């Protein structure tokens, strides 16, 4: 990204600390871009060699950030990454690898060890080796979370509603409020507090000294520049280092997700550059388990350290997935411009009415505070908490309950081979080759099968920690070995594996009475070469070849009878990742559904394909792409095995550095993704929520933390360190939880569009309520207001939201768009309708005949008791049941309406006591303060009509749910927009 950064340190000083400390007081609406607020009032226009305050200026971004420049040589902050300052080149350069200036092999071999002398200044210039994770305050949190347009409306609707007799209901809503807001803070907190104590680590290290002593200091203390000593026994890797000589065996399972030794070797070539892509044969990252190492010159290892901190991609990962990580702003809007001409219709109604002398600026509010609910958040919120509730029953953890909003439109779900999908362990099924004349390849055999000395020599060459090593124990059937049946043996000594040699032998002294026999395990070439004057090979690399493409490990075994100079072969040893079983299912019912499923694996392409074509991924055809090679003037080959494409890491890396080209088309086709780093997987998460994808990542490993996190959704399964920030967290290591979170996604979406629905209707209804009752010129009583505003949003809050997900997966998904065509067409006819209803019964009583009319002189509070108030209510009453009903759904893709037996039974008690105050007066309208009317002619009518608009809201629900005229009437069709599907249709027209 092209931005430049520009300021100067101080203006004068006086003044300008009165300036601040009174225009800090619009601060609120300056959080928001800060920069013209900032340049308002310090901004020195003068020559910028030193500077303290950093502003950032808009040239191919649009983005603002303020940074401070702390004095220690001068540096900022800025996203992790550090920032010196030279005085030699006038300019800001990045703290790193010398690699973009010129980088070269031989001051590697020349920084063997560091003096007291030079490490202060380049410790102030890297920084500590520790990755410092920012922690803030609880007012902190509460100024980076709260004040927000949303909490100021609310704050001033509730300010409003303490102004007014409403106190019982604006303190419940002030409290639940807080509840929330301390739960939110004390969740962030807890999120904070764990990611700090997983990122930071503190060891003891060996540091090489000029002269020869080696001192232990803490890791910390480490510099780029120094030489680091690899434990012998092994341990967790603090910081990246080179190796110089020697080699070591360490396992990359933090950046990969295998644990399998990585060959590692020293740099014996110079006069390169270090470029530390291409050479990942030579050094290996941090944050790795070291295994076993070695060295064929000096005492101890040799390694020098070339980065540390946010360098090498450690603190990158967390910088990445912290600031950078990726129908809302209009019908807020629609009813904003809704409300203000209702208020002003208001004032020109009360000016000419009564003129209620000042007492206009709070009808109106009044009004303008109804327009839009403040319990929208809490009843969008219980539902979110029941769905937690109910996936908590069910077995899976869930941490934020936004998300489970935003989980009901996934369509591109990614699944890890090794944990995920597969087990971790390496399982066995038995020896292919049942006699050691080299037999012609065929289908594995089973277990149990072989007798005598091949079984002995599988089931008692073992190191026992290692999976493999169990897996064979316990499917060879022998658990000293009992029910053999033959007399047991007995082994008196085992050679440990070490670098040096690939190959582990076991020697065996048993009395039995035949001659005890060596068995031995390793490469298999090598015992190959090995037994070639005792046995002779036929068709040996065929198999080596084969089960190398095929992504399987080749175990060789050889046997000598004593009574390694020769050797005999006997059988080969192969290995699977163990396809779980309801694996298949899973992405059966995913493509059955349209639901595309892509693989993201950090093993080899080979490995990849033939899990894909195991378990079923590419039915019609797969397709490999490859890349000749990464230096300019390259080429596209197309190598043979909708259309799905299959990529590596260079390879998409190629790809993805020709982003203006055919990038699209490689992330709507490509399916496979081979060897992805952490940091590519990340960035192309990224690429693919640009495209306007709901990508969900599902791994449990510490490597796909990145695309974890990055991603909208996140389910992690076997609960580790990786498992912090991703909102979902299943406590079973199975595959099948993801059709309930889907289910439970979209359940939730279902719901909360409902209830979004349901409170814009009560909304509009009460708007124009309000506004025929100021026709009328009389206000309802604050306690009917408040035991409405209970019984009713509280009860639908609480009994609407039960509603559980589907039985199976639905065809085709919820609409995820809450300003679309059939929903707004269905709300407006809704509202008209409401509208014809409401006013209608007013100008039916108007003619009827009527009795001591009301006197429109007194205050709005104070004309109680009368006729129109009560009617006014009754009908409210009525129509807001009446709306709770049409808008309840669950048909399609919910359990069904009758199944709800709570929210049944309390709207059939609802109707009741609506009934019953409406029809006999008495002990039921005391407090209510209404005129207790005794016509029953009137009250027959009224419930006629309540009946007519009941049904006729059912019909127009029946009519509306076909939404034929949405689909049939559909020219132009919906091209030209849905930029996936328009993809899509060029992929499939062009092939
Ligand atoms: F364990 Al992986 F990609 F193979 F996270
Ligand atoms: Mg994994």
């Amino acid at each position: 990204r092209l931005s430049g950064y520009c300021g100067s340190p101080w203006r004068v000083i006086g003044y300008h600390v009165v300036v601040w400390m009174m225009a800090g007081i619009p601060l609120l609406l300056f959080r928001w871009k800060p920069l013209w607020g900032v340049r308002l009032r310090l901004r020195p226009c003068n020559l910028a060699h030193a500077e303290t305050l950093v502003i950032e200026i808009r040239d191919k971004e649009d983005s603002s950030w303020q940074l401070f420049t702390v004095q220690v040589l001068r540096y900022y902050l800025f996203q992790g990454q550090r920032y010196i300052w030279i005085e030699t080149q006038q300019a800001f350069y990045q703290v790193s690898l010398l690699d973009h200036g010129r980088s070269c092999d031989d001051v590697h071999r020349s920084r063997h060890g560091l003096s007291l002398q030079d490490q202060m200044v380049r410790k102030a210039i890297y920084g500590p080796n520790v990755i410092s994770i920012p922690v803030k305050s609880y007012p902190q949190l509460l100024v980076d979370e709260a004040l927000n347009p949303y909490y100021g409306f609310q704050a001033f609707s509730i300010a409003l509603w303490l102004a007014d007799h409403y106190y019982w209901y604006a303190l419940c809503i002030f409290l639940i409020s807080s509840i929330s807001i301390c739960l939110s803070l004390y969740k962030t907190r807890k999120q904070s507090q764990t990611l700090r104590d997983m990122v930071k680590l503190s060891m003891r290290v060996c540091v090489c000294r000029p002269g020869g002593e080696e001192e232990w200091v803490d890791s910390s203390e480490l510099v780029p520049g120094d030489c680091l000593v690899l434990p012998q026994e092994g341990g967790l890797m603090p910081c990246d280092a080179a190796l110089v000589a020697g080699e070591c065996m360490v396992n990359e399972s933090s950046l990969t997700g295998e644990s399998i030794p990585v060959l590692k070797t020293a740099l014996p070539e110079g006069l390169g550059p270090y470029c530390a892509e291409t050479h990942r044969r030579h050094t290996l990252f941090c944050g790795t388990l070291i295994l076993q190492a070695r060295a064929y010159v000096g005492p101890h290892v040799l390694a020098v350290v070339t980065r540390t901190g946010f360098c090498t991609a450690k603190g990158g990962l967390v910088s990445s997935i912290l600031h950078p990580r990726p129908h809302s702003m209009k019908f807020v809007a629609a009813l904003s411009v809704l409300a203000l001409l209702g208020t002003i219709y208001s004032i020109f109604i009360l000016y000419r009415n009564r003129v209620p002398l000042n007492e206009i600026v709070i009808r109106a509010l009044d009004l303008v505070t109804v327009v839009v609910p403040p319990a929208l958040p809490a009843a969008m919120t219980v539902c979110t908490l029941y769905a937690q509730s109910r996936l908590r029953r069910q077995g899976i953890f869930c941490i934020h309950p936004l998300r489970i909003n935003l989980g009901g439109k996934l369509q591109l779900v990614c699944f890890d081979k090794t944990g995920t999908l597969t087990e971790d362990g390496l399982d066995v099924m038995g020896v292919v080759p049942l006699k050691g004349q080299a037999f012609l390849p065929l289908v594995p055999e089973p277990r149990r099968l072989p007798v005598g000395p091949l079984l002995r020599a599988l089931a008692t060459c073992h190191a026992l920690g290692d999976p493999m090593d169990l897996k064979m124990v316990e499917s060879t059937g022998w658990v000293q070995a009992m029910e053999e049946p033959p007399v047991p043996v007995s082994v008196l000594h085992r050679f440990p594996f070490s670098s040096a040699l690939q190959r582990m032998s076991v020697v065996v002294a048993w009395p039995g009475a035949t001659q005890p026999e060596a068995y031995v395990k390793g490469s298999p070439e090598l015992v190959a070469g090995l037994c070639n004057p005792e046995t002779v090979p036929t068709d040996f690399a065929q198999m080596l070849q084969s089960y190398t493409a095929a992504g399987y490990r080749v175990v060789a075994l050889a046997s000598k009878p004593l009574p390694e100079g020769d050797l005999s072969l006997l059988g080969l040893l192969v290995m699977r990742n163990l396809l779980k079983p309801q694996t298949t299912p899973v992405i059966q019912a995913l493509r059955r559904t349209r639901i595309r499923a892509v693989m993201v694996t950090g093993d080899n392409l080979q490995t990849a394909v033939t899990v894909a074509r195991g378990c079923g991924m590419v039915a019609p055809q797969e397709h490999l792409i490859i890349v000749h090679a990464t230096h300019p003037e390259r080429g596209q080959p197309a190598s043979l095995e909708s259309r799905h494409l299959a990529l590596s890491g260079p390879t998409f890396g190629i790809i993805v550095k020709h982003f203006p080209k055919l990038l699209p088309k490689v992330l709507v086709q490509g399916t496979v993704f081979a060897r992805m780093a952490p940091e590519q997987k990340t960035e192309l998460v990224c690429e693919l929520q640009k495209l306007q994808y709901c990508v969900g990542m599902c791994g449990d490993g510490a490597n796909d933390c990145g695309a974890l996190k990055a991603a909208d959704v996140g389910i992690s399964l076997s609960q580790a360190e990786a498992s912090v920030v991703s909102p979902f967290t299943s406590s079973m290591a199975s595959i099948e939880c993801v059709p309930m979170v889907i289910r439970e996604g979209r359940c939730s979406l279902d719901t909360s569009f409902s209830v979004f629905k349901y409170m814009a209707l009560y909304s509009l209804t009460q708007f124009i309520s309000v506004l025929i009752l100021y026709t009328i010129n009389t206000n309802l009583g604050d306690l009917q207001f408040l035991a409405i505003d209970l019984v009713i949003t509280t009860t639908v809050a609480v009994l609407m939201s039960r509603t559980g997900p589907a039985l199976v997966l639905g065809r085709v998904r919820p609409p995820g768009a809450l300003l679309s065509v059939p929903v707004l067409s269905s709300l407006l006819l809704q509202m008209v309708l409401v509208t014809g209803v409401q006013l209608g019964g007013y100008f039916l009583t108007l003619a009827q005949p009527w009795f001591v009319p009301l006197n429109r002189t007194v205050a709005a509070p104070d004309n109680l008791p009368n006729y129109e108030n009560t009617v006014v209510f009754s009908l409210s009453s009525f129509q807001y049941l009446i709306l709770a009903a049409a808008v309840s759904k669950g048909a399609p893709f919910r359990r069904p309406l009758y199944t709800n037996v709570p929210f049944l039974v309390a709207l059939a008690l609802l109707s009741s006591v609506l009934v019953g105050l409406v029809l006999v007066p008495g002990l039921l309208q005391g407090p209510l303060a209404l005129r207790n009317i005794t016509d029953t002619g009137f009250k027959l009518l009224l419930l006629g009509l309540v009946t007519l608009n009941f049904v006729g809201a059912f019909m127009l629900e029946s009519v509306l749910d076909q939404c034929l005229p949405a689909c049939l009437r559909r020219l132009r069709p919906k091209r030209a927009s849905k930029k996936r599907f328009k993809q899509l249709e060029r992929e499939l027209a062009e092939q």
